[PDB]
């Protein structure tokens, strides 16, 4: 299981969500953050997208976020992939990919 | 060492904290986030993100405590994810590994 | 690759940034968070710094954040190091350390 963490330009959230929804992703968690980088504004507002995804889906998810969030201009952001050891759905107690 | 990350309904935070304190967990970090899921709002709902680093010998009990504390049985209760922490340091003391917690 | 996640006192952000800049660390992602701990006010505002860094630099980064963020008073916070499986720069498709 993977935690896909994307830092993107805020106006790209909707496009990112449509791309994810089309892939059948059932949900995601979004934070407002401050991004320091080479893009000239010493920071710009960014949006952090965190979505837990199965091993069989994570590569397509990364690709879809990348395509949807890309403008070709400096500041577009990063996608980091971290591994998730265990996952639980709080409501049902389902685990692993059933928790997603 | 584990980073236990829980996305919960905001009104469950106090119970979650009390459950963690009851297990001797000395602290935790909390963020306000927007949760997109099946629960209806209007696309997202406010959620709380709880991040707590815990030792290997405590993490299972922590995950259970959070699950029980944050459960309502209604849609939108959220998720708990367990990530592995390679190293940890307490800034004030330089303590590392479980001593950092 | 490592994700270095530091939870620090808000007034230490500038010191932490400048220390990282000295290491040629380009960017970083900053979040406003609430910290529950032994420090007495409930919670206190903290700053979460997330910086992805190469294996050959992460220890120096951890040291630099620790030295910069330390006051010796309760509430200074924590640094956690998590391993990053993959990383992509959205703008270019660059991966691994080139993504940083
Ligand atoms: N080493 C890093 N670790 C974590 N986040 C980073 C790092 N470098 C950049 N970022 C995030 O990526 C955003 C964009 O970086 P920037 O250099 O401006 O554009 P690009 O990603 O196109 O190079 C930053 O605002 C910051 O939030
Ligand atoms: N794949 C995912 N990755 C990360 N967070 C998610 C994911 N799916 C859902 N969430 C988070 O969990 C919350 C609850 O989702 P929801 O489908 O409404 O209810 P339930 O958790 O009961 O299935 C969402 O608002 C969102 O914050
Ligand atoms: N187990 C934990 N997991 C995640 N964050 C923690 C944990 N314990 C403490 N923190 C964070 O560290 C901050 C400082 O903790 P505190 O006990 O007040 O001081 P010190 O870090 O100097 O021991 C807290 O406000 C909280 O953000």
């Amino acid at each position: 299981m993977k935690l896909v963490m994307a830092i993107i330009k805020p106006f790209k959230l909707d496009e990112v969500r449509e791309a994810l929804t089309s892939l059948g992703i059932q949900g995601l968690t979004v934070s407002e953050v401050k991004g320091f980088g080479r893009q000239k504004g010493s920071f710009l507002p960014k949006v952090k997208v965190e979505v837990a995804v199965s091993d069989d889906q994570y590569e397509q998810v990364v690709e879809a976020i990348q395509k949807a969030a890309n403008t070709g201009r400096i500041g577009d952001g990063k996608i980091f992939v971290l591994d998730i050891a265990q996952a639980v759905r709080i409501r049902t107690g389902e685990t692993n990919t059933e928790a997603l």
